């Protein structure tokens, strides 16, 4: 309920985001003008099905250890019962990677930070999901526009994962009780630097989840 308690809490998230976020933003954003050239772009059409498969597997699990991480280092978080836990990282991680990607987007060119150079969505041809493909990059613009700041980034991702609304909580007070704080501290944060005009642009709920296909599901056939 406090001040001083809230402000904790932001620390807390910004804290721990920065150090799981996996990519330095200072790095990414040096990298924008070092563009995959078209002989290396058809060298990632050229892969067969199965490989870019298993190389984007391979990421997204990556990925997804570093949000098991930032959960665990939320104070919050590690007070929830296990099963509350596992139930809130199963639900929510694959939506916070996604939230993250937009790190790696560029929105001047439309392009995206992959193994060390930015490129377009042809890159991930091989896939055979372009739908998915493009339904990703728009989410990215999207959130591009908020130019998010890493804290805000941080206590985002936060709300992501700690919904009172996921089916199979078995503590759902305690689950609503951190839900509620963490919007207290995202909202007072917002207030403090006089950036409150993004809730009303933030993406409306079910969009994001709209994104996770059953592409993206099932992944441990790719090793
Ligand atoms: C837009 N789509 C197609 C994607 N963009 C991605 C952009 C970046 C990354 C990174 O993994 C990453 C992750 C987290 N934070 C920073 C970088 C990455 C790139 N270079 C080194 N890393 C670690 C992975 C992406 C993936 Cl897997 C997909 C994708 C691939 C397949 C399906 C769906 C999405």
């Amino acid at each position: 309920a406090s001040l001083t308690e809230i402000e904790h809490l932001v620390q807390s998230v910004c804290k721990s985001y920065r150090e799981t976020c996996q990519l330095r933003l200072e790095d990414l954003l040096r990298q924008r003008s070092n563009i995959f050239s078209r002989e290396e772009v058809t060298g990632y059409q050229r892969k067969s099905m199965w490989e870019m498969w298993e190389r984007c597997a391979h990421h997204l699990t990556e990925a997804i250890q570093y949000v098991v991480e930032f959960a665990k280092r939320l104070s919050g978080f590690m007070e929830l019962c296990q099963n509350d836990q596992i139930v809130l990282l199963k639900a929510g991680a694959m939506e916070v990677v996604l939230v993250r990607m937009c790190r790696a987007y560029n929105a001047d060119n439309r392009t995206v930070f992959f193994e060390g150079k930015y490129g377009g969505m042809e890159l991930f041809r091989a896939l055979g999901c372009s739908e998915l493909i493009s339904s990703i990059f728009d989410f990215s613009h999207s959130l591009s526009a908020l130019h998010f700041s890493e804290d805000e980034i941080a206590l985002y991702t936060a709300l992501v994962l700690i919904n009172a609304h996921r089916p199979g909580l078995q503590e759902k007070r305690k689950v609503e009780q951190l839900q509620y704080n963490l919007e207290l501290a995202f909202h007072h944060h917002l207030c403090k630097t006089h950036r409150q005009s993004i809730l009303a642009k933030l993406p409306p709920k079910g969009k994001l989840r709209s994104l996770c296909s059953q592409h993206v599901e099932r992944l441990q056939i790719f090793q």
